[PDB]
């Protein structure tokens, strides 16, 4: 009986390594995430992530893959976040620092989870095995988890 509001999340998955974001100002510096944000008026959802990545990152890509959708849900905010996932199939640039946000490459055998948002721990493994998958989180503040359910889907 709540509303929610449309945000994107991307992550450039390469065969050996992900590229992440370290928000770099305001309240949830300091955390390595996907590139994202709200989705605008009239853009399609893909094509909001796709503006997304290029404002972080600095990445132009043509097209991306969907692979999941994860609802946020924070103690005290009525409104929930529908966060659809993106993977990049292909880039052909380089990453670039904003004010906001630095991009920095990590090893696959390196993925900084103890400095990302505490779901990121459990459906980036799905991401990583190229599964698809259906996610809500509860959280308390920034750190801590009160209710979550992860399910792999066929079908986002
Ligand atoms: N639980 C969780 N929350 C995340 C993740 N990534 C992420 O940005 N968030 C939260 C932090 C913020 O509350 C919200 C992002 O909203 P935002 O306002 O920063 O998005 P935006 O950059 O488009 O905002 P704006 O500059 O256009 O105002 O989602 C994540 O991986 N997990």
């Amino acid at each position: 009986m709540k509303a929610s509001r449309l945000y994107t999340l991307v992550l450039v998955l390469q065969p050996q390594r992900v590229l992440l974001g370290m928000k770099k100002r305001g309240f949830g510096a300091g955390r390595w995430n996907g590139f994202g944000g709200k989705v605008q008026e009239g853009e399609t959802i893909e094509d909001g992530a796709r503006r997304e990545l290029q404002e972080e990152s600095g990445l132009t890509v043509d097209a991306l893959h969907k692979v999941g959708q994860i609802v946020f849900e924070f103690v005290g905010e009525p409104e929930l976040m529908d966060v659809h996932v993106f993977c990049t199939d292909s880039i052909q640039g380089t990453p670039v620092e904003s004010d906001e946000m630095r991009p920095c490459w990590f090893q696959l055998d390196q993925i900084p989870f103890k400095d990302m948002w505490p779901d990121n721990s459990y459906w980036f493994p799905l991401l990583l095995q190229k599964k698809k998958f259906h996610g809500y989180f509860k959280f308390q503040g920034q750190d801590t988890i009160l209710d979550y359910t992860l399910r792999e889907v066929d079908t986002v």
